[PDB]
């Protein structure tokens, strides 16, 4: 009755990373053998499993007997967290009506009926298969969202769950979110595999890669509060994250982006002076219906830890103290306010970069804090004077410094702190670091 218990009694395949070794620690105890190529990568908690197209490059999960045939008739549910890069324009036309399988219950070496489940890809498409021993099929063909910097199939880590309910529908849930379904009554005993395989199967494109981590199996048919508490389950938050949903580290230059204003970049007026907000270029492409705010322009950002602590993680934690810099030049900066510095009249006060004027005191002591929105991969900043007095979190504020034109600047203001339930939030950063996996067309 309490819905984490039943998570728990309803797994019976449940893969853990763990001392850099894959596992199950459902309790089944089904064998997991990984082939020399099966890559790992930064997780949403711990390390994944990153597959690259080679034949080596596979996890095979062999079925316990307890589990055998669990989906032959009866219901089940599969979730993972799945990453998969950015599909290129040119891409999509080389390769948009290659469907290939990531994961798979479908054995296919022995007899060509090929029944079970398959997860698969095709262009900007995630498809879930089931084929009953007649070859009666059913399918769910989620078609991504075509802007890019919102879309499930576009370089984020998103959280993937499908239920099979034999009496009804199969759904398919991205991130706790419905986004499609297949009526599967009418189909018959399904008879896969021993074998569940993680592995790119019939892609012609070699430079295909995806990330898969926490697969699991349940032997239900989840119901949408059983899958919202799955979905948060994982979301730890005391790691902090960066824009893919990758851990956030010190030492490596991140581009800043509002999360209440996605369309707006960092830019910088000049040396020891403000922060403000520039619209980002786009790129569109009407024949692929596909268009996305491109990435990777403004400011170059850089965290840096406060003081040593005990042990030097790599990754940023909440509550870590941190120094920010702009990396301007090659040349880098710090972030921060001037002791009675420009502010706008309720004390919102402006930041200002690389400010060295000779005996002010410059305020730059902040912490990386996660205050809100536990699904979105954003962070808040909180600046502090030197007698750790807050002067507030890092957003912005719209006016006028000057003659210049009006501009939504960067400042550090308390007001944020009475409005942590909104939705939306000005205090919201995305950080955001180059990546393989997106290249703006
Ligand atoms: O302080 C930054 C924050 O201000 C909000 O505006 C507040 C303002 O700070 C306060 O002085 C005034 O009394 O109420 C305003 C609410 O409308 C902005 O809405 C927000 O986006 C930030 O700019």
């Amino acid at each position: 009755e309490d819905i984490d218990v039943i998570l728990k009694k309803s797994t019976i395949l449940n893969l853990d990373i763990n001392n850099d070794i894959i596992s199950d620690i459902s309790g089944f105890n089904s064998s997991v053998i990984t082939y020399p190529d099966a890559q790992l990568v930064p997780g949403i908690n711990g390390k994944a499993i990153h597959l690259v197209n080679n034949e080596s490059s596979e996890v095979i999960v062999h079925k316990a007997m307890d589990i055998e045939y669990n989906d032959m008739f009866n219901n089940f549910t599969v979730s993972f967290w799945l990453r998969v890069p950015k599909v290129s324009a040119s891409h999509l036309e080389q390769y948009g009506t290659n469907e290939y399988s990531i994961i798979s219950s479908m054995k296919k070496h022995s007899l060509s009926i090929g029944s079970g489940w398959s997860v698969s890809l095709k262009g900007n498409n995630l498809i879930w298969t089931l084929k009953d021993s007649a070859g009666e099929v059913r399918q769910i063909t989620f078609r991504d969202l075509p802007d890019k910097f919102n879309a499930y199939l576009a370089n984020k880590w998103v959280f993937i769950t499908i239920t099979n309910d034999r009496l009804s529908s199969a759904n398919l849930y991205i991130n706790g979110v419905l986004m499609g379904s297949a009526e599967i009554t009418g189909l018959g005993a399904i008879r896969e595999d021993n074998n569940i395989t993680l592995k790119l199967d019939r892609c012609n494109n070699n430079n295909q890669y995806v990330s898969i981590d926490k697969f699991r199996i349940f032997c239900k048919a989840l119901n949408p509060k059983e899958i919202e508490k799955l979905y948060t389950s994982y979301l730890s938050i005391t790691f902090l994250r960066d824009f893919w949903g990758n851990p956030l580290r010190y030492d490596t230059e991140y581009y800043l982006i509002p999360v209440a204003s996605s369309s707006k970049d960092v830019q910088l007026k000049n040396i020891t002076d403000y922060m403000y907000l520039t619209n980002a270029p786009s790129y569109t492409n009407g024949k692929l219906n596909i268009y996305y705010r491109r990435l990777y322009n403004g400011l170059k950002f850089i965290i840096k830890r406060y003081t040593p602590n005990n042990e030097i993680d790599s990754f940023v934690k909440s509550g870590d103290f941190i120094k920010l810099y702009v990396s301007y030049n090659n040349n880098e900066h710090i972030v921060g306010y001037p002791k009675d510095g420009n502010a706008f009249n309720n004390l919102d006060r402006i930041l200002r970069v690389g400010y060295n004027a000779p005996g002010i005191p410059l305020y730059k002591k902040m912490e990386a804090v996660k205050l809100r929105d536990l699904k979105t991969y954003s962070v808040q900043l909180k600046l502090y004077d030197d007698k750790n007095a807050s002067l507030g979190l890092v957003g912005t504020h719209n006016g006028q410094i000057g003659n210049d034109p009006n501009r939504d600047i960067l400042i550090a203001s308390n007001w944020y702190f009475n409005h942590l339930k909104d939705k939306i939030l000005g205090c919201d950063w995305y950080f955001v670091p180059t990546d393989e996996g997106w290249t703006n067309d």
